[PDB]
């Protein structure tokens, strides 16, 4: 068998045997074990620069940073090619793509057979959660992409320290990734190898993850969505914990009281910006700190509280829109040591994306850029054709420790107690700015039925409203109706301790006016909504009862520093009967599709809302 070049510190025979089997299938030219060091990261980056995948950015403008641009077919998640191959189709459910496991194995085996000819297999060891902690899980990703390897260094705890935890007998999550572009002897490679044919396949009974054809982070960083949401949610269902598509933030008010909240918004619908927001004018003495921006693992304790940890080590965030007004903590985070993907290149060797002009002299566009497709770009081109310099789903990858607002407990394996949950989709109509659920069951109803307009984070037509329960439509690892029951059962467990349950809120930053612009300013001004939630948590905030829950009056929010009138507030908080009647019919369609194992409590809650609308 091919020489594995196994390091001496790898003491795990079952792991080595699995690598041997995967090398025999994928047939790479050579095998490299990533140790996760800083020196190795620099060498792999230089390798990417030599291949043309990376351009090194100007050291004076953007220290130790790189720019990659991808094939236009490989810019986002591909939901139609993502599968949960559970033993029974009913354990995948209507929200997932299913295929009989033996039939998927026969589909993928010829694809992976020889997939890495002409390439190096990188062995990427990683821990999700702090290394060696009771809540952490170890994975091994085999990849033929050094781009995956360097991004995994930032997004996970990667490298040789993992094998100390694994030891001789520890188990691991097996992850296989190929760009699906084997190379003949003497064949010229492309700068972004990929395949038009893609599969991202999960086998829950074995915890196997197979990814073919994509180098895009959401499809190829297999610890992130594939393990820490899809596989982990199935483990949590069996073991009494949750894996959620949620940010976690800490907020401290001027009296020094600190609270933590977890918020589920769909991909590209505001989590990163909320998780590190800066309190605006009017909020002297408040502070917001970031635990995580994307994935949360949550379990109840005997004290009746819910404890959350962020299993990731970095941010893989949407770049367009980011500037010093919308997200200054992010702007400071990506000052250096960052990987940018599909943004534009300036004449001085820096990066640019739509939105950065708001910090520019005269708030003007740059005179010339090279766009993410390598084409010349100018403001005249932008004005005449609308060409985007940066792709709408362009990304930065940066270590969490670069964030000035990083919470001191961001990597504490004891977790933080969650005082409130927030759910919210991208909705141009119908949904008010903020609503508090009257009960846990009503809150689960709000999360189960939320809708959101599709975004550039996945392929397909953007701007289309769809149901996205708990912001987990692309990431739920088992039947969505059993997941609803899991949340209902968890609340009952918490209540039996005598505790007061965390409140559940719906939010909507994204109501549009007649010209299609946003009526609510959002970004830092979302602090004004968060401050109301804190008041409610403390039992000091007022609210008015309406059809879907409790909402603040104008006078219940702090408007110091923001010119936003009572009339503008009425627009984004009014409950419109006709719009909610239509919305409830869309809930009925979801419940029809999810009839199997649908908790009866959801139909009962829907019937009460219908009464309140006909009252
Ligand atoms: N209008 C508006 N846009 C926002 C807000 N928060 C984020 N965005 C934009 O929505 C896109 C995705 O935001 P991000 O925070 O990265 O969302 P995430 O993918 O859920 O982490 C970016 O273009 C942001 O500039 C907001 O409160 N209002
Ligand atoms: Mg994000
Ligand atoms: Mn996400």
């Amino acid at each position: 068998g091919l020489n594995l070049n196994t390091p001496a510190y790898v003491k795990n025979a079952k792991l080595i045997a699995w690598v041997a089997d995967m090398v025999a299938l994928c047939k790479p030219d050579t095998v490299y074990w990533c140790d996760g060091s800083d020196a190795e990261y620099q060498r792999l980056c230089q390798q990417l620069v030599d291949a043309g995948t990376f351009k090194k950015l100007n050291e004076a403008k953007r220290p130790n940073s790189y720019l990659a641009c991808s094939d236009p077919s490989d810019v986002a998640r591909v939901e139609d090619r993502t599968y949960i191959c559970s033993a029974k189709e009913e354990n995948a459910g209507p929200t997932n793509n299913w295929m009989e496991p033996s039939e998927m194995r026969a589909t993928l085996q010829p694809l992976f057979d020889g997939c890495m000819r002409g390439r190096t297999m990188y062995v990427v060891p990683f821990s999700m959660g702090p290394l060696g902690s009771p809540i952490a899980h170890i994975g091994i990703e085999l990849s033929d992409s050094p781009y995956v390897a360097v991004n995994m260094k930032i997004m996970t705890r990667m490298g040789k320290a993992v094998f100390e935890v694994l030891g001789t007998e520890g188990d691991f999550v097996p992850c296989v990734h190929t760009v699906g572009a084997p190379l003949a002897e003497g064949e010229q490679d492309v700068t972004w190898p990929c395949n038009k044919t893609k599969y991202i396949v999960h086998y829950p009974e074995t915890r196997e993850i197979w990814s073919y054809g994509s180098g895009y982070g959401g499809n190829a960083l297999l610890g992130k969505k594939c393990f820490a949401l899809r596989i982990a949610s199935n483990m949590g269902r069996d073991e009494g914990w949750l894996a959620e598509h949620m940010l976690i933030l800490g907020v401290t008010n001027p009296e020094g009281k600190k609270y933590h909240v977890a918020a589920a918004f769909p991909s590209a619908c505001g989590k990163t910006n909320f998780s590190m927001l800066v309190p605006p004018a009017g909020f002297d003495g408040w502070s917001v700190t970031t635990i995580g921006d994307d994935i949360a693992w949550i379990k109840p304790a005997a004290d009746g509280k819910l404890y959350a940890i962020n299993p990731e080590a970095g941010y893989f965030g949407v770049a367009p829109g980011t500037n010093m007004l919308t997200n200054p903590n992010c702007m400071l985070s990506v000052r250096g040591n960052t990987i940018f993907t599909n943004v534009a290149l300036t004449d001085d060797g820096d990066v640019w994306w739509e939105g950065m002009e708001q910090d520019a002299p005269g708030k003007a566009l740059p005179d010339h850029l090279i766009d993410w497709q390598g084409k010349d770009w100018t403001p005249q081109i932008a004005k005449e054709t609308g060409a985007k310099a940066a792709h709408p789903n362009s990304r930065f990858t940066v270590a969490a420790t670069n964030n000035p607002a990083l919470d001191s407990a961001w990597d504490d394996p004891k977790g933080v107690a969650i005082d409130a949950f927030i759910f919210g989709g991208r909705r141009s109509t119908t949904v008010p700015l903020v609503t508090e659920a009257r009960s846990w069951v009503e809150g689960v109803y709000m999360a189960a039925t939320m809708g959101s307009e599709t975004t550039a984070a996945a392929t397909g037509q953007a701007g289309v409203v769809r149901r996205d329960p708990f912001a987990m439509l692309p990431f739920m690892g088992y039947n969505m109706s059993d997941y609803f029951q899991h949340w209902l059962d968890l609340g009952k467990k918490l209540a039996a301790s005598g505790a007061t349950l965390p409140k559940i809120y719906t939010t909507n930053w994204f109501r549009k006016g007649t010209d299609g612009k946003f009526v609510w300013p959002g970004y830092g001004e979302n602090m004004r909504v968060l401050a109301w939630m804190i008041d409610r948590i403390e039992g000091k905030g007022q609210g008015e009862d309406h059809v879907t829950g409790i909402s603040p009056s104008y006078e219940d929010l702090n408007w110091t520093g923001l010119d936003f009138s009572a009339d503008q507030f009425n627009t984004v908080t009014s409950i419109d009967k006709a719009a909610w009647l239509k919305e409830l019919e869309l809930h009925a369609e979801l419940f029809k599709q999810l009839e199997h194992h649908l908790p009866k409590e959801l139909g009962e809650t829907k019937a009460e809302i219908e009464r309140r609308l006909a009252a």
